[PDB]
């Protein structure tokens, strides 16, 4: 028996920094290890880049085909498991799926209703779209003092989107997190080392100046907003 | 530096199976145990262990040599077989001499029956190796709160700053600490007295004539106010 929630959660942590794409994807096979079974036959995963989810998808679950898709065919030097390299938003979907995931790759997407009806087609009856992504608030200081980031849908357009597309909503939460650096530079090496070229020096110091508006008790704050969701054809 | 201070609200819809609660709180313990807590832990003491929801997860993911398992109720130990590396010490932790030189003291869903929070915590600081690992999930204020206001019946939970202020009081750094509040909706209110008593929690119709008070578009409300945290031994 399953019954309806809604949730709120509020806390503090003091973790490292460089491992909060690693976190999200704990997180995101963290609820896959509640609403799906622990065996599954045929997995599709978009955008897998280095393998972080790849790594805990395959540790949690007993998966008898594994297809692996990304952009470039550069990650498989990172590695019953096939390969199809391309844009997913062109690419033929292997067929017949229990499961659909991917973590933190379809804010890069260019038309994601068009997506999710693909996704639809390809899963099997009661099939499973699971999946993590970022909201509005995004790195919102990056593009506050920059100017650039991606425009990213929140909760509500993504509620509507998997509706239209024939999917049942078992579970979508947004989360956002802010990270407390010790100095704006901080932030800059964190964003460089994380994968996320020189500034001239003119810009640089107009950063560091701006980026007094972000300071806090604790520090100056960096924020990540994922989204989180497992969602079921109807 | 490698180590950055957070704050995170989160907020979402889900569906969750009723009768795992209990289940799936020591699970989320868990996964935090295992994201900021050392694989191997020489010496454990579990506050409360019950019938072992937690004990059987911690035992799986975690290499304890010595692990100290306490319940006020010597009725827990049924619920053990060939338990392996266990000392049991049954009785109230409140009067109990804590076991020395511990790696970590961990408890779930027992510290909200505690009468004295914050000597407890001065044991636990006592107990603890130098930065030992202190972790826990307990309950926050809105825990059951339709029950409390519906029958009168509940405890009186401590709130999460409340736990800040007596962990750093007590000695301990705070990893993480946080708190989810949870409204399940339940198609009817004789659909939340089944789930009380499964989960092992004129006068009936007045509760369901009552219980109008927390209908909502979902359903009929029924919160959960799980408080979670990792600590450890300041140095
Ligand atoms: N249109 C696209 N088709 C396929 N892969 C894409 C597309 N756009 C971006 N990607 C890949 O999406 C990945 C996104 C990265 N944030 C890595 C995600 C990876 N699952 C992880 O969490 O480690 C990168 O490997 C991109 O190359
Ligand atoms: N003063 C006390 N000293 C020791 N154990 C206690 C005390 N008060 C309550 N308990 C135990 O705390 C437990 C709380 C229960 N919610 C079970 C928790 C158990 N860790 C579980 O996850 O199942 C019960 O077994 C109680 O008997």
């Amino acid at each position: 028996n399953l019954v309806a929630q809604r949730f709120a959660k509020a806390g503090q942590s003091y973790s490292k920094h460089a491992i909060v794409q690693k976190q999200i994807c704990q997180n995101l096979t963290n609820l896959l290890k509640q609403f799906c079974p622990s065996a599954m036959s045929r997995v599709f995963e978009i955008g897998c880049g280095s393998g972080n989810l790849t790594r805990l998808l395959v540790e949690s679950f007993q998966i008898e085909n594994l297809v692996l898709n990304d952009l470039y065919a550069e990650v498989q030097q990172h590695f019953h498991v096939k390969w199809l390299i391309g844009d997913v938003e062109t690419l033929e979907f292997p067929q017949q799926l229990d499961m659909i995931v991917s973590g933190s790759a379809l804010q890069w997407m260019q038309d994601l209703p068009r997506l999710l009806q693909h996704c639809y087609a390809a899963l099997n009856e009661q099939g499973w779209l699971c999946f993590s992504t970022f909201g509005p608030k995004n790195l919102i200081e990056i593009k506050e003092l920059t100017g650039q980031g991606l425009n990213y849908w929140n909760l509500e357009n993504w509620n509507s989107a998997l509706t239209q597309a024939g999917f049942e909503i078992l579970h979508l939460a947004q989360s956002e997190t802010q990270l407390y650096f010790d100095s704006p530079k901080a932030v800059l090496q964190h964003l460089k080392a994380t994968g996320v070229h020189r500034w001239t020096k003119q810009s640089l110091q107009q950063f560091y100046q701006d980026y007094d508006r972000f300071k806090h008790t604790e520090g100056y704050s960096l924020t990540y907003h994922p989204i989180y969701c497992i969602a079921r054809r109807m």
